Protein backbone atom coordinates (compact mmCIF):
# COMPACT_ATOMS: atom_id res chain seq x y z
CA UNK A 1 0.00 0.00 0.00
CA UNK A 2 1.21 3.53 -1.15
CA UNK A 3 0.67 6.29 1.57
CA UNK A 4 1.96 9.93 2.14
CA UNK A 5 4.09 10.18 5.32
CA UNK A 6 7.12 12.09 6.61
CA UNK A 7 10.74 11.75 7.53
CA UNK A 8 10.18 13.17 11.08
CA UNK A 9 13.90 12.87 12.08
CA UNK A 10 17.30 11.79 10.63
CA UNK A 11 20.85 11.18 11.90
CA UNK A 12 24.09 11.68 9.89
CA UNK A 13 26.36 8.68 10.57
CA UNK A 14 29.84 7.92 9.16
CA UNK A 15 30.45 6.78 5.48
CA UNK A 16 27.69 9.22 4.31
CA UNK A 17 24.75 7.23 5.89
CA UNK A 18 21.29 8.68 6.70
CA UNK A 19 19.52 7.16 9.70
CA UNK A 20 16.00 8.18 8.61
CA UNK A 21 13.02 7.91 10.98
CA UNK A 22 9.73 7.72 9.02
CA UNK A 23 6.23 8.03 10.52
CA UNK A 24 4.63 4.54 10.38
CA UNK A 25 1.01 4.58 9.09
CA UNK A 26 -1.67 2.73 11.26
CA UNK A 27 -2.24 0.12 8.44
CA UNK A 28 1.56 -0.63 8.04
CA UNK A 29 2.62 -4.01 9.53
CA UNK A 30 5.92 -5.64 8.59
CA UNK A 31 8.21 -8.49 9.59
CA UNK A 32 11.94 -8.20 10.32
CA UNK A 33 13.92 -8.43 7.05
CA UNK A 34 11.14 -6.62 5.08
CA UNK A 35 11.96 -3.74 2.66
CA UNK A 36 9.85 -0.97 1.16
CA UNK A 37 10.09 1.37 -1.88
CA UNK A 38 10.26 5.10 -1.03
CA UNK A 39 9.56 8.15 -3.31
CA UNK A 40 10.84 11.61 -2.25
CA UNK A 41 9.11 14.27 -4.47
CA UNK A 42 11.70 16.89 -3.32
CA UNK A 43 14.42 14.73 -5.05
CA UNK A 44 12.38 13.12 -7.95
CA UNK A 45 8.58 13.22 -8.39
CA UNK A 46 8.58 9.81 -10.22
CA UNK A 47 11.53 7.59 -8.96
CA UNK A 48 11.06 4.82 -6.34
CA UNK A 49 14.09 3.26 -4.51
CA UNK A 50 14.07 0.23 -2.21
CA UNK A 51 15.43 0.26 1.34
CA UNK A 52 15.46 -2.36 4.08
CA UNK A 53 13.40 -1.39 7.14
CA UNK A 54 16.31 -1.34 9.64
CA UNK A 55 13.90 -1.11 12.63
CA UNK A 56 11.97 -4.03 14.21
CA UNK A 57 8.15 -3.96 13.93
CA UNK A 58 7.87 -4.09 17.78
CA UNK A 59 9.06 -0.38 17.75
CA UNK A 60 5.66 1.32 17.51
CA UNK A 61 5.30 4.73 15.68
CA UNK A 62 8.32 5.05 13.34
CA UNK A 63 10.10 2.82 10.78
CA UNK A 64 13.84 3.38 10.35
CA UNK A 65 15.91 3.30 7.13
CA UNK A 66 19.74 3.39 6.94
CA UNK A 67 20.41 4.81 3.46
CA UNK A 68 24.04 5.11 2.24
CA UNK A 69 24.86 7.93 -0.29
CA UNK A 70 26.26 5.90 -3.24
CA UNK A 71 24.95 7.82 -6.30
CA UNK A 72 22.40 10.23 -7.68
CA UNK A 73 19.15 9.82 -5.64
CA UNK A 74 20.79 8.78 -2.30
CA UNK A 75 23.36 11.65 -2.75
CA UNK A 76 20.59 14.22 -3.29
CA UNK A 77 18.57 12.86 -0.29
CA UNK A 78 21.73 13.16 1.89
CA UNK A 79 22.35 16.74 0.68
CA UNK A 80 18.64 17.80 1.13
CA UNK A 81 18.68 16.37 4.71
CA UNK A 82 22.14 17.83 5.62
CA UNK A 83 21.17 21.35 4.28
CA UNK A 84 17.70 21.33 5.94
CA UNK A 85 19.36 20.44 9.33
CA UNK A 86 22.35 22.90 8.99
CA UNK A 87 19.70 25.65 8.26
CA UNK A 88 16.99 25.04 10.95
CA UNK A 89 19.82 24.86 13.61
CA UNK A 90 21.55 28.13 12.36
CA UNK A 91 17.94 29.66 12.60
CA UNK A 92 16.84 28.45 16.06
CA UNK A 93 13.20 27.17 16.16
CA UNK A 94 9.75 28.85 16.85
CA UNK A 95 8.33 25.57 15.35
CA UNK A 96 9.37 21.86 15.52
CA UNK A 97 11.55 20.62 12.56
CA UNK A 98 9.25 20.06 9.49
CA UNK A 99 8.93 16.51 7.98
CA UNK A 100 10.38 15.81 4.49
CA UNK A 101 7.29 14.39 2.67
CA UNK A 102 7.77 10.90 1.13
CA UNK A 103 5.57 8.06 -0.18
CA UNK A 104 6.21 4.46 0.95
CA UNK A 105 5.10 1.21 -0.76
CA UNK A 106 5.38 -2.14 1.00
CA UNK A 107 6.32 -3.99 2.86
CA UNK A 108 8.06 -6.55 0.55
CA UNK A 109 9.31 -9.89 1.97
CA UNK A 110 12.69 -11.65 1.85
CA UNK A 111 13.46 -15.27 2.76
CA UNK A 112 15.69 -13.91 5.64
CA UNK A 113 12.56 -13.90 7.82
CA UNK A 114 12.89 -17.74 7.88
CA UNK A 115 15.71 -17.21 10.54
CA UNK A 116 12.95 -17.28 13.23
CA UNK A 117 11.95 -20.85 12.16
CA UNK A 118 15.62 -22.07 11.70
CA UNK A 119 17.43 -24.06 14.44
CA UNK A 120 20.96 -22.81 13.51
CA UNK A 121 21.71 -19.75 11.37
CA UNK A 122 24.79 -17.99 9.88
CA UNK A 123 24.12 -14.25 9.03
CA UNK A 124 26.89 -12.82 6.70
CA UNK A 125 26.78 -9.18 5.65
CA UNK A 126 29.12 -6.52 4.23
CA UNK A 127 28.72 -2.75 4.72
CA UNK A 128 25.10 -1.41 4.63
CA UNK A 129 24.01 -5.02 3.82
CA UNK A 130 23.76 -5.28 7.66
CA UNK A 131 20.38 -3.44 7.63
CA UNK A 132 18.00 -6.45 7.41
CA UNK A 133 20.07 -8.33 10.06
CA UNK A 134 19.82 -5.18 12.23
CA UNK A 135 15.99 -5.50 12.04
CA UNK A 136 16.20 -9.25 12.69
CA UNK A 137 18.68 -9.19 15.66
CA UNK A 138 16.47 -6.51 17.43
CA UNK A 139 13.41 -8.73 16.82
CA UNK A 140 15.22 -11.85 18.24
CA UNK A 141 15.88 -9.78 21.49
CA UNK A 142 12.23 -8.45 21.96
CA UNK A 143 10.92 -12.08 21.33
CA UNK A 144 13.23 -13.68 24.02
CA UNK A 145 12.16 -10.98 26.61
CA UNK A 146 8.52 -11.98 25.71
CA UNK A 147 8.28 -15.82 25.14
CA UNK A 148 11.68 -17.12 26.39
CA UNK A 149 11.76 -20.68 24.84
CA UNK A 150 8.80 -20.26 22.31
CA UNK A 151 11.42 -19.73 19.49
CA UNK A 152 13.20 -22.70 17.82
CA UNK A 153 16.32 -20.65 16.89
CA UNK A 154 19.12 -22.06 19.13
CA UNK A 155 22.28 -20.36 17.70
CA UNK A 156 22.93 -17.23 15.51
CA UNK A 157 26.49 -16.91 14.02
CA UNK A 158 26.81 -13.23 12.85
CA UNK A 159 29.66 -12.00 10.51
CA UNK A 160 29.70 -8.27 9.52
CA UNK A 161 32.52 -7.13 7.10
CA UNK A 162 33.51 -3.44 6.56
CA UNK A 163 36.36 -1.69 4.71
CA UNK A 164 36.06 1.30 7.18
CA UNK A 165 36.30 1.03 11.00
CA UNK A 166 33.86 3.99 11.35
CA UNK A 167 30.99 2.01 9.59
CA UNK A 168 30.72 -0.28 12.75
CA UNK A 169 29.27 2.82 14.52
CA UNK A 170 25.95 2.41 12.57
CA UNK A 171 24.89 -0.46 14.92
CA UNK A 172 27.57 -0.64 17.71
CA UNK A 173 24.89 0.40 20.32
CA UNK A 174 22.74 -2.60 19.20
CA UNK A 175 25.74 -5.01 19.14
CA UNK A 176 26.59 -3.79 22.76
CA UNK A 177 22.97 -4.37 23.98
CA UNK A 178 23.26 -7.94 22.47
CA UNK A 179 26.55 -8.51 24.40
CA UNK A 180 24.72 -7.26 27.60
CA UNK A 181 21.43 -9.28 27.40
CA UNK A 182 22.93 -12.50 25.80
CA UNK A 183 23.52 -14.49 29.07
CA UNK A 184 22.35 -17.75 27.37
CA UNK A 185 24.81 -17.27 24.44
CA UNK A 186 22.27 -17.29 21.55
CA UNK A 187 24.72 -15.05 19.52
CA UNK A 188 28.30 -15.35 18.27
CA UNK A 189 29.10 -11.78 16.96
CA UNK A 190 32.16 -11.44 14.55
CA UNK A 191 33.26 -8.06 13.06
CA UNK A 192 35.96 -8.09 10.30
CA UNK A 193 37.86 -4.94 9.14
CA UNK A 194 39.13 -5.71 5.54
CA UNK A 195 38.45 -3.62 20.16
CA UNK A 196 38.10 0.06 18.92
CA UNK A 197 34.41 -1.16 18.53
CA UNK A 198 34.40 -1.09 22.41
CA UNK A 199 32.73 -4.59 22.53
CA UNK A 200 33.98 -7.72 24.44
CA UNK A 201 34.17 -9.27 20.87
CA UNK A 202 37.58 -8.36 19.31
CA UNK A 203 37.44 -6.91 15.76
CA UNK A 204 39.29 -9.40 13.44
CA UNK A 205 41.25 -8.19 10.32
CA UNK A 206 41.23 -9.20 6.60
CA UNK A 207 38.83 -11.33 4.53
CA UNK A 208 37.49 -14.10 6.86
CA UNK A 209 38.67 -17.71 6.22
CA UNK A 210 35.18 -18.95 5.23
CA UNK A 211 36.40 -22.53 4.68
CA UNK A 212 37.51 -22.77 8.37
CA UNK A 213 34.39 -20.93 9.69
CA UNK A 214 32.06 -23.31 7.74
CA UNK A 215 34.07 -26.38 8.94
CA UNK A 216 33.62 -25.25 12.57
CA UNK A 217 29.89 -24.29 12.35
CA UNK A 218 29.23 -27.66 10.62
CA UNK A 219 31.14 -29.57 13.39
CA UNK A 220 29.13 -27.76 16.16
CA UNK A 221 25.67 -28.44 14.70
CA UNK A 222 26.06 -31.92 13.07
CA UNK A 223 24.09 -33.86 12.23
CA UNK A 224 21.59 -30.93 12.05
CA UNK A 225 21.03 -28.46 9.19
CA UNK A 226 22.44 -24.90 9.23
CA UNK A 227 20.81 -22.07 7.21
CA UNK A 228 23.11 -19.40 5.65
CA UNK A 229 21.53 -15.93 5.06
CA UNK A 230 23.67 -13.45 3.11
CA UNK A 231 23.32 -9.75 2.28
CA UNK A 232 26.33 -8.35 0.37
CA UNK A 233 28.55 -8.41 -2.72
CA UNK A 234 28.14 -11.06 -5.44
CA UNK A 235 31.85 -12.21 -5.45
CA UNK A 236 31.35 -13.21 -1.80
CA UNK A 237 27.95 -14.88 -2.73
CA UNK A 238 29.69 -17.22 -5.29
CA UNK A 239 32.17 -18.43 -2.63
CA UNK A 240 29.47 -18.80 0.10
CA UNK A 241 27.37 -20.84 -2.40
CA UNK A 242 30.19 -23.35 -3.15
CA UNK A 243 30.78 -23.66 0.67
CA UNK A 244 27.03 -24.19 1.42
CA UNK A 245 27.00 -27.16 -1.03
CA UNK A 246 30.27 -28.64 0.41
CA UNK A 247 28.87 -28.71 4.06
CA UNK A 248 25.08 -29.22 3.40
CA UNK A 249 23.92 -25.71 4.51
CA UNK A 250 20.68 -23.97 3.32
CA UNK A 251 21.32 -21.21 0.74
CA UNK A 252 18.93 -18.82 -1.14
CA UNK A 253 20.22 -17.51 -4.53
CA UNK A 254 19.73 -13.69 -3.92
CA UNK A 255 22.86 -12.55 -5.92
CA UNK A 256 22.97 -12.44 -9.76
C1 LIG B 1 15.83 -5.13 -1.28
C2 LIG B 1 16.83 -4.00 -1.27
C3 LIG B 1 17.16 -3.40 -0.09
C4 LIG B 1 18.09 -2.35 -0.02
N1 LIG B 1 18.38 -1.85 1.23
C5 LIG B 1 19.23 -0.86 1.26
C6 LIG B 1 19.52 -0.31 2.51
O1 LIG B 1 19.00 -0.71 3.53
N2 LIG B 1 20.33 0.80 2.54
C7 LIG B 1 20.98 1.25 1.39
O2 LIG B 1 21.75 2.20 1.51
N3 LIG B 1 20.76 0.70 0.19
C8 LIG B 1 19.90 -0.28 0.10
N4 LIG B 1 19.60 -0.80 -1.14
C9 LIG B 1 20.21 -0.17 -2.36
C10 LIG B 1 19.40 1.07 -2.93
O3 LIG B 1 18.03 0.66 -3.03
C11 LIG B 1 19.91 2.41 -3.90
O4 LIG B 1 18.87 2.68 -5.00
C12 LIG B 1 21.02 2.38 -4.36
O5 LIG B 1 21.57 1.88 -3.13
C13 LIG B 1 20.73 3.86 -4.58
O6 LIG B 1 20.53 4.41 -5.98
P1 LIG B 1 21.12 5.88 -6.38
O7 LIG B 1 20.38 6.64 -7.41
O8 LIG B 1 21.48 6.76 -5.23
O9 LIG B 1 22.51 5.44 -7.02
P2 LIG B 1 22.95 5.18 -8.54
O10 LIG B 1 23.09 6.56 -9.06
O11 LIG B 1 22.02 4.19 -9.16
O12 LIG B 1 24.39 4.47 -8.43
C14 LIG B 1 24.43 3.14 -7.85
C15 LIG B 1 25.76 2.46 -8.10
O13 LIG B 1 25.87 2.10 -9.49
C16 LIG B 1 26.97 2.76 -10.09
N5 LIG B 1 26.58 3.22 -11.44
C17 LIG B 1 25.59 4.13 -11.79
N6 LIG B 1 25.52 4.34 -13.08
C18 LIG B 1 26.52 3.53 -13.61
C19 LIG B 1 26.96 3.32 -14.94
N7 LIG B 1 26.42 3.94 -15.98
N8 LIG B 1 27.98 2.44 -15.13
C20 LIG B 1 28.52 1.83 -14.06
N9 LIG B 1 28.20 1.96 -12.77
C21 LIG B 1 27.18 2.84 -12.62
C22 LIG B 1 27.33 3.90 -9.16
O14 LIG B 1 28.69 4.24 -9.31
C23 LIG B 1 27.02 3.28 -7.80
O15 LIG B 1 28.06 2.43 -7.36
C24 LIG B 1 18.68 -1.86 -1.22
C25 LIG B 1 18.32 -2.48 -2.42
C26 LIG B 1 17.40 -3.52 -2.46
C27 LIG B 1 17.06 -4.15 -3.78
N1 LIG C 1 22.62 -9.49 -1.22
C1 LIG C 1 22.16 -8.79 -2.25
O1 LIG C 1 21.05 -8.97 -2.73
C2 LIG C 1 23.07 -7.76 -2.86
C3 LIG C 1 23.37 -7.73 -4.21
C4 LIG C 1 24.45 -7.02 -4.65
C5 LIG C 1 25.10 -6.18 -3.78
N2 LIG C 1 24.62 -5.97 -2.53
C6 LIG C 1 25.14 -4.84 -1.71
O2 LIG C 1 26.52 -4.70 -1.96
C7 LIG C 1 27.11 -4.04 -0.82
C8 LIG C 1 28.59 -4.30 -0.80
O3 LIG C 1 29.04 -4.55 -2.14
P1 LIG C 1 29.89 -3.41 -2.87
O4 LIG C 1 29.55 -3.41 -4.33
O5 LIG C 1 29.75 -2.13 -2.11
O6 LIG C 1 31.37 -3.98 -2.69
P2 LIG C 1 32.56 -3.75 -1.64
O7 LIG C 1 32.65 -2.30 -1.30
O8 LIG C 1 33.79 -4.42 -2.17
O9 LIG C 1 32.03 -4.56 -0.36
C9 LIG C 1 32.30 -4.01 0.95
C10 LIG C 1 32.86 -5.08 1.86
O10 LIG C 1 32.75 -6.38 1.21
C11 LIG C 1 33.99 -7.03 1.29
N3 LIG C 1 34.11 -7.96 0.17
C12 LIG C 1 33.89 -7.67 -1.16
N4 LIG C 1 34.07 -8.70 -1.95
C13 LIG C 1 34.44 -9.73 -1.09
C14 LIG C 1 34.78 -11.07 -1.32
N5 LIG C 1 34.79 -11.63 -2.53
N6 LIG C 1 35.10 -11.83 -0.25
C15 LIG C 1 35.09 -11.25 0.96
N7 LIG C 1 34.79 -10.00 1.30
C16 LIG C 1 34.47 -9.28 0.21
C17 LIG C 1 35.01 -5.91 1.27
O11 LIG C 1 36.27 -6.36 1.76
P3 LIG C 1 37.48 -5.78 0.87
O12 LIG C 1 37.93 -4.48 1.50
O13 LIG C 1 38.56 -6.83 0.91
O14 LIG C 1 36.94 -5.57 -0.52
C18 LIG C 1 34.34 -4.95 2.24
O15 LIG C 1 34.53 -5.35 3.58
C19 LIG C 1 26.33 -4.55 0.40
O16 LIG C 1 26.09 -3.48 1.29
C20 LIG C 1 25.05 -5.12 -0.22
O17 LIG C 1 23.90 -4.54 0.38
C21 LIG C 1 23.63 -6.79 -2.04
O1 LIG D 1 22.90 -2.06 -0.84
C1 LIG D 1 22.16 -3.02 -1.18
C2 LIG D 1 22.12 -3.43 -2.55
C3 LIG D 1 22.91 -2.72 -3.49
C4 LIG D 1 22.86 -3.15 -4.83
C5 LIG D 1 22.03 -4.24 -5.21
C6 LIG D 1 21.22 -4.95 -4.33
C7 LIG D 1 21.29 -4.53 -2.99
C8 LIG D 1 20.52 -5.20 -2.07
C9 LIG D 1 19.75 -6.24 -2.62
C10 LIG D 1 18.95 -7.00 -1.79
N1 LIG D 1 18.14 -8.11 -2.48
C11 LIG D 1 18.13 -8.24 -3.99
C12 LIG D 1 17.63 -9.63 -4.44
C13 LIG D 1 16.30 -10.00 -3.71
C14 LIG D 1 15.94 -9.18 -2.46
C15 LIG D 1 17.21 -8.99 -1.66
O2 LIG D 1 15.20 -9.92 -4.64
C16 LIG D 1 15.32 -11.02 -5.49
C17 LIG D 1 16.12 -12.02 -4.63
O3 LIG D 1 16.26 -11.39 -3.36
N2 LIG D 1 18.93 -6.64 -0.35
C18 LIG D 1 19.72 -5.52 0.19
C19 LIG D 1 19.71 -5.13 1.58
C20 LIG D 1 20.53 -4.05 2.05
C21 LIG D 1 21.36 -3.35 1.14
C22 LIG D 1 21.36 -3.73 -0.24
C23 LIG D 1 20.53 -4.80 -0.71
Amino acid sequence: GSEPTFVVNASLLPSKVLGLQVQRPQSFNYQPGDYLFIKCPGISKFEWHPFTISSAPEMPDVLTLHIRAVGSWTGKLYQLIREQREEWIRSGSSQSLPGVPVYIDGPYGTPSTHIFESKYAILICAGIGVTPFASILKSILHRNQQNPAKMPLKKVHFYWLNREQKAFEWFVELLSKIEAEDTNNLFDLNLYLTLITGLKSRTKTGRPDWEEIFKDVAKQHAPDNVEVFFCGPTGLALQLRHLCTKYGFGYRKENF
